[PDB]
């Protein structure tokens, strides 16, 4: 009377194990690599915009 | 016996499954525990700046 439930819960352990690698092998570089390329166009965009607030200053003196 | 030998490979694979579970998601939900203020922060950094370059050209011209 205990063989079956040993086996419905063998196949239970798996198919929950499965889908929750996956969902979480594919939001790690998901969020990881569009917030290292959102910081990279904004830094190039700051020292350039840093280098013309310092213009404006050299020029009316 | 056969049938504990059945049971123990997947679950084997399973305790291997769970530990890479956690270690996928407690990394992920640290880089974003403080990067979500960078981006707020330097927004008041850059409009601070440059409502004072519409503000500075227009007297200096």
């Amino acid at each position: 009377e205990e063989e079956m439930r040993k086996l419905e819960e063998l196949v239970a352990t798996t198919q929950a194990a499965l889908e929750k690698e996956e969902k979480a092998r594919k939001e790690v570089e998901a969020l990881n690599a569009k917030l290292i390329q959102e910081k990279t166009d904004l830094l190039r965009n700051l020292e350039g915009e840093k280098g013309s607030i310092s213009s404006i200053q050299e020029k009316a003196a």
